[PDB]
């Protein structure tokens, strides 16, 4: 009885990525006799198929099959699905990895709620978020929210196999199309799939590694295809209007902003006319009535054919952002506290302004463009209460991103001079690092802090920064922690000495080093460090006689102790016979200090 | 004819291309060549520098070339060239520098009219936003009345009355370990009563930037301070040199220098600095200093290196970057409104803190208790802020203060008892103020701002975040203020970088083609037109459709009148029919408007 079948379409697969894929399957906590691997090679011209069979030699649950080159992964995915026999199917691409507890957590969640689709938290290499809104909390009855529950609509979810077969849900083979996973997930929801969102554990790592669509005529052929599919197949009004709104905003209106400043005039004219024709033919007017002000402006000028005004608006909007600065950062008890501030600016320089005229707060525009727009489309008066300001964290090893919960933030619209108003935010939050340590590997990792600011239609998710020097250490319940300004001026948090030495960053009270030569113990107290709870981290140290340049290191035991709000390194000389002056270098958790410690024995 | 100027150049393995540029800068001098002489002394070059100098000497009757045995530096060849010179004034020109075209005439006339022993002419350096910001601000033919400060910066690149140097036996030190020999040279000129003039309105000398032992360094520093104390007689002059050099070279290692050096060199130089302060620097000197330097003086004498290192980490990154709040052309000038604020690395605000009626430097308690209360109390310094604009010619490297600005600096309660420092400024650029040589008419100009307060000095390029491109045609000057690729404010005049047609845009539907005269008129879209302007150019035509177009060059013309600008293109002997590509080329800059016209 197989719980999970992993479908992997391969073609000229990079072997190192394939090794990492197979490794992440083997590390699954689930019993290997409870899942199967179904590999279908899509006519790889390299030696991937022979390597795939080689992997299957020592794995009885792995099936490999060769097919004539299909061109994409839709054909091999369908073939593997028909020959799969597991209760749930994960479509895993040949260059991605799975987290070690995914199979168990996803299946238990799925079986307990009789789900047809488990949308588990997906992780990407780049960016400060992925599925920020959808992966916010676990939802076993996610389909009640509508078709939005399946976003982001990647195929890297777990689908009940019997549900796919029963409604004949397959990938578009013999049809090269764009966003085939949008089609796939839409058909699943159209057929009434019971959807569950598993948000408290990263399940899939979609890795960035580095042709179809590039061409503007092919791209807008696929876009007309996607929108017609929405209009022809989605029968729920709420679901149809969400998909129309979401894809009109992101892919159609999405070229009428900064995209205009990064393309040549030939491509702009070609894609602008496609967008105007698609808006008129497929997008009802009520769709834009529920868009933000700046998108309503873009939709109005698009349907007027006013590309020149859109190009001008893009120059005006170029650079609007919200960067956060650290106002204060310190450890308290078992947590790290932050106070941050931000304000809307151009490129983190001069303030971004809105302007008050009579009883309206208006976007600042030249008179030439305001006279072409409906009065309400540049009146922000009703949107001044919709700002959000939140902190987030990202593990530099795992690439997993999380919102930091419990934050307190406020955003004010402030009159700076005359009738000009700026937008200022202040926030305070704390990090409890255990909230984000889910696999053992997470305990030794650098973490990078960011902030997410939204308002007036703009989204700015950027790394937290600070100007002044910042290095602060903590020893909290056996966790070495170092918050610091990194080389890019951004805020990082080393936990477990993955990048920095806590002894080096804390300093040493060299005049307070104690040598008990009868007990053979050298006590090295740490200078500046926040100590909470009891800690004992075992490590080692190295002694070298001063002067003897090429002397062998004398390896000895050492342990970083946190006790009664103070920290120290105890070095144990053991059975070594020592006389004279020695260089002492501590090695806690793989990081050596640079404190130039010398002791006389 | 009397020799007005002797140019003293000590050469040693001179870089050939710079030697050519040096020769050219002297040949281009507006002074008649029979009124100056070139006195070159080669310090035993291992390259063929002496051979090249003689190839110059063949075609130059006023050029003297001599080779001595290597002395290790330019001091001895300078002194030898000085005692064999015949001119009234001597300039010490290094073998890798150049002189501006009108320097000899302006300097000599200024020195001869005012009977000056030393003419300190405005010097220009490759890097930085100022040089001699204070001293080179105004012309002063009686500058020695202000004291020995009138000769700062004390480079040797001034003009000295030859007989004055010879009468007082003023020479450069040529010893085994020579450092700051120009400081001694200039100081000696002042001690012997030199009449000094500052020529500030014309760049005279380009000091070009081209491609360590702590024990020796502090030996030289002790030598320099002892020279000050033993030879300077006027107390005002002695106090100035002691203050200036104590601040810059002794206390000057007690800030950010501590973060750029290893602990061994720090301990050597700190102990040297502490001995020098104790032995040579009287206590009243530091009473003349700003609060932060009084902290440094106090902790130095206390031997408290650890507090100084911690203060350096607290101070690191303090700056004041200016943002453009408004920029526009009005009449014949370009106007700016800017804002600034003291920050750490243009991020979070720099703060001071109010306790009782004191405005205190924010410091850890451990340091505050080790310091006299007055030294971290900014209360009496909160109106000592300066905030002014400057400009730099990117080709000449010359920097100037922009005059006429209005500014205001405020100490603002941000929250609680924390106060930030905010400035605002209005100024305008009259580009005529800075065009002195013909080359200056076609040049990119870079704008900067100078902020000082609480001990800090921040002179940084003006910046803007939003896209800024504005063009103007003002009395035959094409002017484009723009956010350059580094995000800083630049002013291109004469089309040295950008095309004013491309940045102004063209009203494609107002193009007027006239077959009778063959005059294609292309009006410009957005541009500030003031006065009348007429600039010659040319255009290129290509049949739209033909692969290798084999272009047709025709004469074009950019014109401005009645607050309007247009480009008139003349095809003359026309041989054209159908759609034809047209791109203009004004002042070597061609637009990218993709103009198509069908004739
Ligand atoms: C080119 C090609 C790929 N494939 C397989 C390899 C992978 O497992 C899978 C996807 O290719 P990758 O390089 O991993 O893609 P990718 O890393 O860019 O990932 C994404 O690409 C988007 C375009 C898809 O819509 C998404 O579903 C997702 O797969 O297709 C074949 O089977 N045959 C082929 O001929
Ligand atoms: C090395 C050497 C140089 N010289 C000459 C070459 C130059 O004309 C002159 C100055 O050297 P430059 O390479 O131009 O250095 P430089 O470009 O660093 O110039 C400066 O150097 C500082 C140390 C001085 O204090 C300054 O007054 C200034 O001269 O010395 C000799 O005559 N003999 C030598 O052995
Ligand atoms: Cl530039
Ligand atoms: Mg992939
Ligand atoms: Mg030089
Ligand atoms: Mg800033």
């Amino acid at each position: 009885d197989i719980k999970i079948s992993v479908v992997v379409p391969t073609y000229n697969t990079e072997l190192e990525g394939l090794k990492n894929l197979m490794a992440s399957i083997d590390k699954q906590t689930m019993n290997p006799d409870e899942y199967e691997l179904v590999f279908v090679d899509d006519g790889s011209t390299t030696d991937t198929y022979e390597r795939l069979q080689e992997f299957a030699e020592t794995r009885p649950n792995m099936t490999v099959k060769q097919i004539e080159n299909s061109g994409w992964g839709s054909r091999p995915r369908n073939i593997a699905t028909k020959m799969a026999k597991g209760e749930y199917i994960l479509y895993l691409d040949h260059d991605d990895t799975v987290f070690p507890e995914t199979f168990e957590r996803v299946y238990n969640f799925g079986k307990e709620n009789n789900l047809d689709v488990v949308s588990g938290k997906e992780v990407r290499t780049n960016g400060w978020s992925w599925g920020w809104k959808q992966f916010s909390e676990n939802n076993p009855h996610a389909e009640e929210m509508g078709i939005e529950c399946l976003l982001p609509m990647t195929p890297h979810k777990f689908y009940k196999r019997e549900f796919l077969l029963e409604n004949d849900i397959t990938f578009d083979d013999g049809a090269r199309v764009l966003w085939e996973d949008v089609y796939f997930n839409s058909k699943a929801f159209i057929h009434g799939a019971k959807v569950g969102i598993l948000a408290d554990y990263p399940t899939y790592y979609w890795i960035a590694t580095g042709s179809f669509g590039r061409d503007p005529h092919e791209k807008w052929n696929q876009i007309n295809k996607l929108f017609n599919f929405f209009k022809d197949n989605i029968k729920e009004q709420r679901d149809l209007d969400f998909m129309l709104t979401h894809w009109y905003r992101s892919r159609v209106l999405g070229i009428l902003g900064q995209w205009l400043l990064k393309n040549n005039n030939e491509r702009i004219d070609i894609e602008f006319n496609y967008a105007k024709k698609l808006a008129e033919e497929l997008i009802p007017a009520y769709i834009s009535e529920n868009l933000d002000k700046n998108n309503q402006v873009k939709d109005y000028l698009l349907r007027q054919g006013d590309l020149d005004s859109l190009k001008k608006l893009a120059q005006i909007d170029a650079g609007i952002t919200a960067l956060s600065y650290v106002e204060d950062a310190y450890f308290k008890e078992d947590k790290l506290f932050f106070k941050t501030s931000t304000k809307m600016t151009y490129e983190d320089k001069e303030d971004f302004f809105i302007e008050k005229t009579a009883d309206r707060m208006e976007r600042i525009l030249p008179e030439e463009i305001k006279s072409k727009l409906p009065k309400e489309f540049f009146d922000y008066s009703d949107d001044l209460a919709e700002f959000t300001y939140e902190p987030s964290i990202k593990g530099r090893n795992s690439r997993a991103t999380w919102k930091i919960d419990g934050s307190t933030s406020n955003v004010e619209v402030v009159n700076k001079k005359a009738n000009l108003y700026k937008i200022e935010g202040e926030m305070s939050f704390s990090v409890q690092i255990n909230d984000y340590i889910l696999d053992a590997a997470d305990k030794k990792q650098p973490w990078d802090i960011a902030t997410r600011f939204t308002g007036l239609g703009y989204t700015s998710h950027r790394a937290l920064t600070i100007g002044k020097i910042l290095i602060k250490t903590a020893l909290i319940n056996n966790k070495t922690m170092i918050v610091y300004k990194n080389a890019s001026g951004l805020i990082s948090l080393d936990v477990g000495s993955s990048v920095r030495s806590i002894v080096e960053d804390s300093g040493v009270k060299r005049e307070q080093i104690l040598i008990d030569k009868t007990s053979g113990k050298v006590t090295i107290p740490l200078n500046e460090i926040h100590v909470f709870g009891e800690s004992l981290i075992e490590g080692n140290a190295e002694l070298k006689p001063v002067g003897i340049s090429d002397a062998d290191p004398i390896n000895v035991k050492a342990k970083l102790i946190g006790e009664a709000n103070k920290a120290r390194v105890e070095v144990l000389l053991g059975d070594e016979k020592l006389s004279g002056e020695y260089h002492l270098v501590t090695n806690i958790q793989g990081k050596k200090d640079k404190q130039q410690i010398k002791i006389t024995l």
